[PDB]
């Protein structure tokens, strides 16, 4: 029989009236307001690639290195759905290290890129891995090696798998490095399929494992694009563990995630996508198998 979820009632309710931006401003205006003083200090100012975009002191990465511990990058602990992000901007010349180090002390496994260096004339996001087997990137500050390993490069997005090495104690780790490269700056992807099938992939590379570190997500500034990828993540993750599309308030998941980082998703529209990817997702969380297939053959990634 026909049957539609709480959220695609509230969904339709919003499209027809109109209210996305009224919906999305309250959000923004019942957000949580938290320090950021570490993120402020003179000596940090240029390791923030934003002077509007900080990470609140509760929740930020520190560096382990007692010289200075900062970062612009925010731990997303997500108690109930038991899944962790590290959402960050995209490394800055000069903290490109600080980057990697990052990377391996929190013990991730992955890092989710969605945005391209070069984005509307600008630089985005240093150049901070390996285009190149044979050129080897070695960050002298934080003593680590990185080395492209191999590439899968499909229509709009590439996955790579790197080597990190802590030239410290030898130790090395796989990192894999997921790169969706056609979501615009302030924009949304082609559409719920080709977004989902990108997190699928995260997924299935076991990268999001509770036996691995916080998977660190990043765009520019770590915020917009990065909201949506995991927001939409975590509603289908908690969708999952109860296998009841009704326990899941959008809505207040986004507001439980804007505790840890501010501005966490950035438009109107970016919302009203991440409505579309989970109730897209449903179905492959609640037992349709199939469509799993149908987004990778509507993403045109071959
Ligand atoms: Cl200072
Ligand atoms: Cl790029
Ligand atoms: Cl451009
Ligand atoms: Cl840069
Ligand atoms: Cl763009
Ligand atoms: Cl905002
Ligand atoms: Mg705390
Ligand atoms: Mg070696």
């Amino acid at each position: 029989k026909l049957e539609f979820m709480e959220m695609e009632k509230e969904f339709e309710q919003i499209d027809k009236s109109g209210s996305w931006a009224a919906i999305y401003q309250d959000i923004r205006h019942e957000a949580s307001d938290f320090p950021c003083r570490v993120a402020k200090l003179p000596k940090n100012k240029n390791r923030n690639r934003y002077r509007d975009v900080s990470p609140f002191d509760h929740s930020r990465i520190k560096l382990h290195q007692e010289d200075n511990d900062y970062i612009n990058a925010s731990l997303i602990k997500m108690e109930e759905a038991q899944r962790s992000y590290i959402l960050t901007q995209g490394p800055l010349p000069n903290t490109c290290g600080h980057f990697w180090e990052m990377v391996w002390e929190q013990k991730s496994r992955g890092v989710v890129m969605l945005n391209r260096v070069m984005e509307k004339g600008s630089l985005k996001c240093a150049q901070y891995w390996p285009q190149k087997e044979e050129k080897e990137m070695i960050f002298e500050d934080t003593n680590l090696k990185l080395t492209l390993i191999s590439e899968d490069i499909k229509s709009y997005y590439t996955v790579r798998q790197l080597e990190l090495e802590n030239l410290t104690t030898q130790e090395t780790r796989e990192i894999l490095h997921f790169h969706y490269t056609t979501w615009p700056d302030f924009g949304v992807p082609e559409s719920p399929a080709s977004f989902l099938n990108f997190l699928f992939k995260v997924r299935e590379s076991g990268s999001l494992s509770p036996e691995h570190g916080p998977v660190v997500v990043h765009d520019s500034a770590g915020i917009g694009r990065s909201g949506t990828f995991c927001l939409a993540d975590t509603c289908l993750l908690l969708m999952d563990k109860r296998k009841d599309p009704s326990s899941v308030d959008i809505k207040k998941v986004l507001l439980e995630m804007r505790k840890f980082r501010m501005g966490l998703i950035q438009t109107a529209d970016q919302l009203r996508f991440s409505y579309l990817a989970v109730i897209e997702g449903a179905k492959f969380i609640m037992g349709d198998s199939s469509v799993q297939d149908q987004w990778k053959e509507l993403s045109h990634e071959d």
